[PDB]
């Protein structure tokens, strides 16, 4: 009950047009990682959403996505960059040549789907994030929790030892430092691949010193 989520204020941040391409790149790789994981959980493609057969219609390439899903991944990529800028980060395209080496992951035949779409995430296995970039991920992860926690609380949700819908109780409405470590390691990673994505295109993620 002493938990007060005050997330980073991004309401005054305008995303510069020179970051439009790299935010299109991030949004695309998030979707590719979404497909790969969904396939890793036994999902396949279906013209209609069928949970019994694990049939998902959005297992397509980023272009053929409907406008709702496409804007959804674009907004998540935009808010990630706006959050970085809000924390005082400078995003400079310091090594444009990195896009030369950049190659995607070749996944085995099972990952190929009936409609002809095989997800191909970037091969960022060679990208090694630095101390300042790992601290950026931790701050990015703690804020996504605070963004979510603030929104649920304002909708009437309070912390409970158990979750029940009618009384608006949720055990995850606690400080981030007190959450499930398996949960803490889950979005850590989704965000660590986002930071590795920016380095993969030759962008510098510096903190303001």
């Amino acid at each position: 009950a002493s938990f007060i989520p005050c997330p980073v204020d991004t309401s005054q941040v305008i995303l510069p047009p020179h970051l439009e391409k790299i935010r299109d790149r991030l949004a695309e790789n998030i979707h590719e990682l979404w497909g790969m994981n969904k396939i890793e959980l036994g999902w396949t493609f279906g013209k209609i959403r069928d949970d019994n057969k694990r049939q998902h219609p959005c297992l397509v390439e980023f272009s053929k996505l409907p406008e709702t899903e496409k804007n959804y991944n674009l907004q998540m990529s935009t808010e990630t960059l706006k959050t970085l800028l809000a924390l005082g980060c400078h995003i400079a395209h310091v090594n444009p040549a990195a896009e030369e080496d950049l190659k995607k992951v070749k996944l085995p035949k099972n990952y190929m789907m009936s409609n002809g779409y095989k997800p191909a995430p970037l091969d960022l296995s060679d990208v090694k994030l630095l101390p300042p970039q790992e601290i950026l991920v931790d701050k990015l992860a703690e804020n996504a929790h605070n963004v979510w926690a603030k929104d649920r609380i304002k909708q009437g949700w309070t912390y409970g030892i158990q979750q029940d819908l009618k009384n608006k109780r949720n055990p995850r409405l606690v400080p981030y430092a007190l959450l499930d470590e398996r949960t803490k390691k889950s979005n850590r990673d989704s965000l660590r691949e986002a930071v590795r994505t920016f380095v993969g295109y030759g962008y510098n993620i510096e903190p303001s010193d």
